[PDB]
């Protein structure tokens, strides 16, 4: 038995942008209230209140090669 | 037996933008008002008030190639 | 037995763009009011109030190339 893998990869991802700018992000501009009265809690608790975990991401190529080579015998 | 796994990828994935902008992301502009009485949990709680995990993502390019190869025998 | 698996790829998956812009994502601009009053919850809670996970994604070019080569014997 023989086995010659061999795949050939010459391939390009490319991008060209001539400019990138003016993006505004402003989550959370409005007010938030919380008001808690005779709450009972038995287990646990998670709380988040506000603004939080919001992204602004603005890479100027943000291009992906994602290439994958598996061999099973 | 032989096997002769040959592919060969000269693609491209290509993109050209002249300019990119004048984006605006505005989540949570309008008041948020919780009012919580005589609430009981017996379990386990999760919450989130506000403005969360929103996103802006502004790539130049965001080009992909996703590429698997696969032998089995 | 011989197996010669050649498969050639020269294709372009390609944008071109002049400009892109004046993209307004404005959301959850409304009040948002939550009033709860004696509530029992013998279970797990999951809460979500607002503004959340909202996206604004404007890539320069945003192609995908996807490619899956498989051989078994």
């Amino acid at each position: 038995v023989q086995i010659v893998y061999k795949p050939v990869d010459l391939s390009k991802v490319t991008s060209k942008c001539g400019s990138l700018g003016n993006i505004h992000h402003k989550p959370g501009g409005g007010q938030v209230e919380v008001k808690s009265e005779k709450l009972d809690f038995k287990d646990r608790v998670q709380s988040k209140i506000g603004s939080l975990d919001n992204i602004t991401h603005v890479p100027g190529g943000g291009n992906k090669k994602i290439e994958t080579h598996k061999l099973t015998f």
